[PDB]
C-alpha cells in the first residue's frame, strides 16, 4: 500500500491499496454505504494512472477545506470528485466495485491519525477483502482499465485520439481539475 500526503494540506493522510483476484466483490458491494466511514472501493476499471487518483484526491480536500463537503465523508466525498457527476449515488454506482469487479481500490482518508498503523491497515484491509494486494502504481493500473467504458463515463470526444496511457491520464486529470 501507499500513503500519500499533500503540501498544502499536511494533516491529512490518504492510503491507498491494489488488489487483484477479488473473490468477494459481491458482498463487498452490497456494504459499501456502511463501509464508506472506513473506506472507499474503487472499481479499477475507471482508473488507468496514480496521477488520476492523486488529482482526485487534490480536489477533494481542495472541495472540501475552501467550500463544503457535499457527502457525509471524505472517503465518500473523494468517489463524487474522481467522477463528473454532482450526485453521490450516481458516483457510487459508477466508480465503486462491481458484482462482477476481479481487481479494486481500496483507499481511506485518515485526519486524527499522526502516524499510520500501517501493519493494522493492511491487516483490516485483507480481512474485508479476499483477494492479493499488489503494488499500488503506474505499471499495475495501466493493466486493468477499460478505455471504452472511461469514454463513456468522462464523456470523452471520440475525436480525441489519445496514443498512449499517459495521453488518456492526461484527459482525465485535466477533466477532473
Amino acid at each position: 500500500m501507499v500513503v500519500s500526503i499533500i503540501p498544502q494540506f499536511p494533516d491529512i493522510k490518504v492510503s491507498l491499496a491494489l488488489f487483484e483476484q477479488v473473490k468477494n466483490a459481491k458482498e463487498i458491494r452490497s456494504k459499501m454505504s456502511e463501509l464508506s466511514t472506513s473506506f472507499a472501493f474503487i472499481d479499477p476499471r475507471l482508473v488507468c494512472s496514480g496521477e488520476q487518483m492523486y488529482s482526485a484526491i487534490y480536489k477533494t480536500l481542495i472541495e472540501v477545506k475552501y467550500n463544503k463537503m457535499r457527502t457525509r465523508n471524505l472517503n465518500s466525498e473523494c468517489v463524487l470528485c474522481l467522477s463528473p457527476t454532482s450526485n453521490i449515488s450516481d458516483a457510487f454506482l459508477k466508480f465503486g466495485i462491481k458484482d462482477d469487479s476481479s481487481q479494486l481500490i481500496c483507499l481511506k482518508f485518515h485526519t486524527n491519525t499522526d502516524d499510520v498503523d500501517k501493519e493494522q491497515l493492511r491487516t483490516i484491509m485483507t480481512s474485508i477483502v479476499k483477494g492479493q494486494e499488489i503494488e499500488f502504481n503506474d505499471d499495475n493500473l495501466s493493466r486493468f482499465y477499460d478505455e471504452a467504458l472511461i469514454r463513456k463515463i468522462y464523456k470523452l470526444s471520440d475525436d480525441f485520439k489519445p496514443q498512449d496511457v499517459n495521453g488518456l491520464s492526461r484527459a482525465l486529470v485535466d477533466a477532473i481539475q
